[PDB]
Parts: structure tokens; C-alpha cells; sequence
């Protein structure tokens, strides 16, 4: 069985063979499609043998050493551990191959043309929150690279019994605080209200300002998480100004420069890495459309259109649209001026289409999520809009996981 | 399964979907692979392409009559059981059956209601059905279409209408509108390599000139109708222009915009789909509503393979066009959709912007979950081609499934027509 996807802008057609090699579900059924559902739906020794065999097989295939003496020895070696220890350990090479392919298989990621240039920071020797703080700081300093961003992931000890998980309680490493006011308004980032509350509660002395960098909240080996303030000289920030509008700098906006996801789970060979913060660089619309303009978030459209003398009475004037465009010009122009790496939604999408042709050619497919790949503004004038994409889940994968405050049971009396 | 919840990540509203249990045919998806962005994911059809046997056709018929009498508080009534036997006899002697007039309107309004790709479904029960099953010629098809176009245009106060020609019989006597929409502009290939007019319609314009249409060869030449009746060679007809409402596009601020020289037509009328009810297939069924602004201004004007007027506009706006990062396409694309909306409203011609229309679809969604237990939706299609995340629907989970009666795709007839 093969499968064809079409680009209706170019008529190009690709043949996905790779979809045959996927295992866990997409959510969809034969008769219902869950392609827009955000979240649809500890392994024993016997569970873990075939998963590990799948990954070791895949690894030695990738390096044209399948069925070799070095392959068949490793297979025996992994079974020895799963028999003995009821788990096993990845070699360093495997953990780099695994982290890279988990990015490769991220169907919601438009930046995967860069996947093979991932810097893997092995942190599986870490034992304390202070250890995690150190590793993360060096990750940030490395990845930030004085505005010239580099992709990296730092991987902490895998799961054991689920009672001793390393976790980064932050959703991303660098995020701004939210505080809800007595009158009901929200200062800073309304998304991080709940997380700001935990921080404050644990010790944090908040500045109570509009762009406070949250502290890291870190859990090592299943113990109560611990607070740490990222040294400010390592948090690269960009103050947002518009090249046409002088008044724009007076909106007082900035953003962090380094997008670093820390709440997800890295699954390689049946092993789960519950704290695996990874990072790259930003696409313009992530800040300019979602962070700044979503009604749940910084929600600055009215403020901006007002300073634009826009008729904000009826919707058909497209004031919201007109203002959104200007704001993403601000974000790109601001980053570019402070020489902070960034990619606009056009450049990014054109790259992804090339990556996708490329991947269908050497790899035989590339699982994509149209609902996520298409930018959240100017959708149809980017090429991915006209690109049919097959969605399936390959492993290694990045996975969602419970929020650790809903699950953790506290030590401290 | 048992109940699937959908959720709106901007209001945390959750909706519980049971309507999907009554879904009859495949989506294209499997538990191991999602096809939600394939345009034609499936070829699962409820009956073979040609005249079907009794056990092939009756059960679909039994399915629809049963659902219709259910819809109107019967089921088991004398009129329902007499109907079931009437469809039995009628298939037992003509290999098809005929829909009562109540039955025909029910299915039509429900094919719209079930159309998961239509953001405009909140109006579904206010459809006007023109029964055209007594039709026998391309000339009759032209008369019926003409009245439709006049009723629906209503001097700019658009009304939704569908006109239903005779159901497919053995397949060789198909009725077909060969136009994709009733009113579309022409596409002319240029001797250099460029294109004049709407390049989506080049292959069609060719067939029309080839059939003897004398092309005026401009950028907004309304195309002729090519109408096929009872399997016979199709016939050209010019729609009288006093019936084709057109809006010249101007801009409320840029007075230079009127000189781009663009207009659009007011009546979106889809005429190439196949309406299916109780296993019957109405291969010709033009239907019309009113435009969402983006359709014209985002897709029609701004796709590369369409009119592609982006750079020509950005020039007049004097935009930084060296590199993408200046968002010059983004910037022009907004002015264009403001222009379109402003022109339609200034000519009192019905139109709906993307914000109003998407909000309404959220309300439709509630209405449907409250009374029906669900509402099938195609997120990929419902979200507008610009400014997605600032509209309500971008943040709303949607469940997609195939209910019958439905509107189906069908091959372009010239791929499958045996000319006379
Ligand atoms: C190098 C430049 C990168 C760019 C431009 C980029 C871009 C993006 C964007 C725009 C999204 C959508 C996220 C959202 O809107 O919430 C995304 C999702 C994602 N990216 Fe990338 N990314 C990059 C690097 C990486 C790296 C290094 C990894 C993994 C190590 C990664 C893995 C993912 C994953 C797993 C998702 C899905 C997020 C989710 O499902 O919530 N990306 N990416
Ligand atoms: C009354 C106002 C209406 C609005 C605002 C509206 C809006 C839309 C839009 C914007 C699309 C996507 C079109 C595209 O980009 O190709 C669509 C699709 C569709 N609409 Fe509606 N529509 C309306 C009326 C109707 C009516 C009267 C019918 C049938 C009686 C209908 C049936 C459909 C179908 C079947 C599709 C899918 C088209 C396809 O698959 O190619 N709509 N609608
Ligand atoms: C919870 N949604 C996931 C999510 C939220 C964000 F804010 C992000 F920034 C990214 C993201 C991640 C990477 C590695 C690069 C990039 N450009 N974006 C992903
Ligand atoms: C080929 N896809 C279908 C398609 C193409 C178009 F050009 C349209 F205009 C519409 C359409 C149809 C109706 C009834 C209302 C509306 N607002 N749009 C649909
Ligand atoms: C590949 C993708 O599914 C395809 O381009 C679809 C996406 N969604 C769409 N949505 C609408 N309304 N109209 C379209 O033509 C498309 N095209
Ligand atoms: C419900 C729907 O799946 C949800 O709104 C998704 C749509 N696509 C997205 N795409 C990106 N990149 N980010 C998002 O948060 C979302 N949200
Ligand atoms: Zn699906």
C-alpha cells in the first residue's frame, strides 16, 4: 500500500510509504476524524522488550549496520538489562539519534528542516534540582549564543517507577508572570496566572510587573520542586518597536528571545524522559499573533488599533486584521535589529515545503499536522495551506504529559 | 465510542457529541493515520456508480424515509408504512424511486445542514428549493437556472436557493452543469506564457471557445453556461447580463484602488456537486448563498494560481518588497479584503466578513449540540484563509463525520462524457 498527497497550488504529488511504520493511535477512527482535537486518546518488562527492539533495530538500520555483529550484540545486551533491571539504558549515540528523530517526527513543527542540527546535552547523571538548574543555565547560555540562536535539548534521567520523576514545572524555560488583580483584570501574561501562583506560594517574591521572568521550578527524583532565578544576564530579551510608527515603542512591549519547551515528554525505545527541555528560535507569528493578540493572552489589539485611529465600531472594517499585521512587522523588525534570530511565517513555511519534498524523497514520508503547520494569520498566502499532509505518529516522539502539580504528592510537612 | 467531547480553548466550553453515532460512511482516517487535510480522502459511496439492484438501493431508501418520518414525529404511522411499500413497488418496477416534494426539501436542507465544510450553515432551514425534475432539455435547464439566479440575487438582497434537476438514472443520461459555479470569469492563456483572467477556468474557457463561444478576451468576461440534459451533448447559453450582479471594487481610503480595474460577482453558486438523498443522486443541483469576504479577497484575488493581484497592489501602497519580513503581502491582503467588503456593503449587496461569519458558526455549533447532540465540522475548511487565530473558530475543537443526505464531489463530466 502507498498513499498520495497533493499540493493544489503546484499540482506536485508525493507518495507516502512511511505511514506504514507507525504504531500508536492518532485519535481518528474509520468513521470520525479528530484532526482538530488538541489532546486525543510504567511499562512492565514484557511491554518493554518489543519497543526497545523496535528502536535498536531502527537505529542500526539508520547507520547501515543492520543485522551486524554490533547490532545483534546490543539487542542481547538490552534484553539483559530489561531482564535484570526491568529497564535499560541508551548509549550516548542512541540518545542523540533518538532526540533528533523525536524532533523529526514532530508533526506539529514547521521548523523540522533543521532537525539534524540538534545539540544534545546528556544530563542523565543529574540528581538534584541544583544539578538541573546548572544544566538548564548552560543550555540557555549555549542556545542563546548572544542572539544567534542554536537548537538544543537537555535530557534528564528517564522514568523509573513514576514515583521518582525529573520534571521541569515550567511550561517553557523563559516565560513571563501573570497576576490577577483585585478588580479582575490581569497584569502580565494571563496564561501563567496559575503557575505564578504556585511560584509565589513556594517562596517567590514577585516584582508584580508586566514582564517579570518567572523563576524555574524544578523537580529531581520525585522530590518537592525547588525555586531558582535564572541569572538575568542570560535571559535575552527584545524590546518591540515598529519601523513606521514612533509611538510603538511606548506600548512598552518586549519578548524573550529563546523559545524553550519544558513540559513535554521524550519517548525513545519505550523509555520516557519526563524532563527534556528543548529549544530553537522563534517564528514571527508565535509572538505577534498568538502571544500578543489572542483574547486569552496579552490581548493588545484594541490598544494598538486605538493608537492607529482605526474605526473600531464594526468588524467589517477589518481593524483587528489591519492591526495584527502591523504588530508582526514590529516583532520581526525588532528582533532583526537587535540581531536576534527569527523567521517570518513566509520564510518558515517555504522551508517546510522543501523539507517535506526532501523527506518524502529520502525517508518516504513526513507526518505533518495541517491544523498546526499553517500559520495562525495569512494562512492561504503561505504555501503549506495548499499542501495536503498525512498525519501519523512515529516513535521516538515528543509527547504531552500531565501537569506536575495535578500529580505530585508533597513531601514537606 | 460512547460520547466524544469537543472543547473551545478560548472559553473552556465543552460540548458532548453523540450525533456522530449515526455516521454511515468513511472519512478516510484510521486510528493509525489522519487524512483531515486530504481534499478527497475517501471514495466510499453508498451505492455503485450505475443503476443498482434492489437490495443495493432499497436499504438506503428505507434509511431515508425512516429518518424523514422520524424527523416529523411519526415513524410507524400509516403514511410512513404506505410510503415504504410505495418505494418497494416503485423500485420493483423502475429500479429507482421518486421523492415526494416534502421529502425532496427535507433532504436538501439536510445535505446543507450536514455539509461539514460550510461555515454558513446557521441558515440551513431557510433554503429555497426549486424542483426542476420535470426538466428535459438544456434549454429548460437554462430557463430554470435563469429564474434561480434572479430569485437568489434579489436586487442584491441575496437569498439562498437550490435548483434540483432529475436524478441520475443509469448514469449515461446524467444531467450536468459543466460550469463549476454558475457565474465565473474566463481564463485566457497568453501567447507569451502569462494568463489573462481567472487561471482556474482556463481549461473550461477552452472547452467553451472550442464549443463555439466567441470569447471577448478580457479579465472579467462572464462565462457562458454549458448545460447537459439527459446525457446529451452540452449546449452553450449566455446568461443575460442584467441578471449577473457585479460589484466594482473600490477602497474607502486609497482612492487609487478603483483603478486596479477589478470587480467581482455577487452570487456564489456552486453547480458541480452531486446531491445524494435516499440512495438517489441528483447530478445537477446548482445552489447559491452569499459570499464570505475572504473567498473573493483572500482566495480569488490573492492565491498565486488565481488572480495573484498581491504585488500589483503592494506596489500602489509603496511597500517594502525586497524581502518577506516586511509583511508586504500581509499588509496588502488586508487592504484588499477591506476594499471588497466596503464595495459590497456600499452597493447594498449581501456579504459577510470572516469575524461575523465565524462567530455565527460558533452559535450554530451550540444550537446543534443542544438539540441534535452534535454538528459535523471540517476545521481545515471552516477556519478563514486569513487571520485565523483572531477568529473564534480557530480555538474551537471540531468533530468531522459524514451524514446523509450530503453534497458529494463528482468527476468533471468532460473527463467522462461520450460525445455525440
Ligand atoms: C529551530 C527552529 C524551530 C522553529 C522555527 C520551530 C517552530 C515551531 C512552531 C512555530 C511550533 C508551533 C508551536 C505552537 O504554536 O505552540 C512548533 C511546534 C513544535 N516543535 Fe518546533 N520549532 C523549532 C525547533 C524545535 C526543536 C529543537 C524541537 C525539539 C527538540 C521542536 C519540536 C517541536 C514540537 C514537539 C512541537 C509541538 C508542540 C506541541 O505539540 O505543543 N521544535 N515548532
Ligand atoms: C448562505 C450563506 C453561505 C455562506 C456564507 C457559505 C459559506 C461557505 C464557505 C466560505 C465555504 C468554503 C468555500 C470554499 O472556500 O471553497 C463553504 C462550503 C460549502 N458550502 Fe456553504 N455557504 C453558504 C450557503 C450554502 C448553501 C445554500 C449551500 C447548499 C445548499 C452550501 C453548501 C456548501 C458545501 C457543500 C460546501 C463544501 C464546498 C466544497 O466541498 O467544495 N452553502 N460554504
Ligand atoms: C505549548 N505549545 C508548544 C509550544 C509553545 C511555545 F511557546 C513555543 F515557542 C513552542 C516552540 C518551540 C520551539 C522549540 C520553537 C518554537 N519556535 N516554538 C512550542
Ligand atoms: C469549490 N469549492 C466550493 C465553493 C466555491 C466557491 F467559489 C464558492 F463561492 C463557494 C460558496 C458557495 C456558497 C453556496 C456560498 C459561499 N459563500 N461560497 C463554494
Ligand atoms: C490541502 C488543504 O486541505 C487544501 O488546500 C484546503 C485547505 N482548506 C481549504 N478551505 C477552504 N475553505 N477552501 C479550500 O480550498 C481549502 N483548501
Ligand atoms: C482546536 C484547535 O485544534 C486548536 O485551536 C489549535 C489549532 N492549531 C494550532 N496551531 C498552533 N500552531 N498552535 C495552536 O495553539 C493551535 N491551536
Ligand atoms: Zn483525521
Amino acid at each position: 500500500r502507498f498513499l498520495k498527497v497533493k499540493n493544489w497550488e503546484t499540482e506536485v504529488v508525493l507518495t507516502d510509504t512511511l505511514h506504514l511504520k507507525s504504531t500508536l493511535e492518532t485519535g481518528c477512527t474509520e468513521y470520525i476524524c479528530m484532526g482538530s482535537i488538541m489532546h486525543p486518546s510504567v511499562a512492565t518488562k514484557d511491554q518493554l522488550f518489543p519497543l526497545a527492539k523496535e528502536f535498536i533495530d531502527q537505529y542500526y538500520s539508520s547507520i547501515k549496520r543492520f543485522g551486524s555483529k554490533a547490532h545483534m550484540e546490543r539487542l542481547e545486551e538490552v534484553n539483559k538489562e530489561i531482564d535484570t533491571t526491568s529497564t535499560y539504558q541508551l548509549k550516548d549515540t542512541e540518545l542523540i539519534y533518538g532526540a533528533k528523530h523525536a524532533w523529526r517526527n514532530a508533526s506539529r513543527c514547521v521548523g523540522r528542516i533543521q532537525w539534524s542540527k540538534l545539540q544534545v546535552f546528556d544530563a542523565r547523571d543529574c540528581t538534584t534540582a541544583h544539578g538541573m538548574f546548572n544544566y538548564i543555565c548552560n543550555h540557555v547560555k549555549y542556545a542563546t549564543n548572544k542572539g544567534n540562536l542554536r537548537s538544543a535539548i537537555t535530557i534528564f534521567p528517564q522514568r523509573t517507577d513514576g514515583k521518582h520523576d525529573f520534571r521541569v514545572w515550567n511550561s517553557q524555560l523563559i516565560r513571563y508572570a501573570g497576576y490577577k488583580q483585585p478588580d479582575g483584570s490581569t497584569l502580565g501574561d494571563p496564561a501563567n496566572v496559575q503557575f505564578t501562583e504556585i511560584c509565589i506560594q513556594q517562596g517567590w517574591k514577585p516584582p508584580r510587573g508586566r514582564f517579570d521572568v518567572l523563576p524555574l521550578l524544578l523537580q529531581a527524583n520525585g522530590n518537592d520542586p525547588e525555586l531558582f532565578q535564572i541569572p538575568p544576564e542570560l535571559v535575552l530579551e527584545v524590546p518591540i518597536r515598529h519601523p513606521k510608527f514612533e509611538w510603538f515603542k511606548d506600548l512598552g512591549l518586549k519578548w524573550y528571545g529563546l523559545p524553550a519547551v519544558s513540559n513535554m515528554l521524550l519517548e525513545i525505545g519505550g523509555l520516557e524522559f519526563s524532563a527534556c527541555p528543548f529549544s530553537g528560535w522563534y517564528m514571527g507569528t508565535e509572538i505577534g499573533v498568538r502571544d500578543y493578540c489572542d483574547n486569552s493572552r496579552y490581548n493588545i489589539l484594541e490598544e494598538v488599533a486605538k493608537k492607529m485611529n482605526l474605526d473600531m465600531r464594526k468588524t467589517s472594517s477589518l481593524w483587528k486584521d489591519q492591526a495584527l499585521v502591523e504588530i508582526n512587522i514590529a516583532v520581526l523588525y525588532s528582533f532583526q535589529s537587535d540581531k536576534v534570530t527569527i523567521v517570518d511565517h513566509h520564510s518558515a513555511t517555504e522551508s517546510f515545503i522543501k523539507h517535506m519534498e526532501n523527506e518524502y524523497r529520502c525517508r518516504g514520508g513526513c507526518p505533518a499536522d495541517w491544523v498546526w503547520i499553517v500559520p495562525p494569520m495569512s494562512g492561504s498566502i503561505t504555501p503549506v495551506f495548499h499542501q495536503e499532509m498525512l498525519n501519523y505518529r512515529l516513535t521516538p516522539s515528543f509527547e504531552y504529559q500531565p501537569d506536575p502539580w495535578n500529580t505530585h504528592v508533597w513531601k514537606l510537612v
